């Protein structure tokens, strides 16, 4: 439903960029969705789930 940018997901997970660059790598984040070659976005809906999955660990 809705996607979000970089700066609203470091405003909800407060983790630096490259932390979440080698997270996304490893898997262990969800991975960014090129919207266009110049334009990247995070589903909120996984960022909540991944969210939820870092709180029942």
């Amino acid at each position: 439903k809705t996607l979000i940018n970089r700066k609203k997901l470091l405003e909800m997970i407060p983790l630096s960029t490259r932390t979440i660059y080698n997270l996304e790598q490893r898997g262990d984040f969800p991975r960014r969705i090129a919207l266009t070659s110049r334009n990247v976005a995070w589903d909120l809906s996984e960022v909540e789930e991944w969210i939820e999955a870092r709180k029942s660990s």
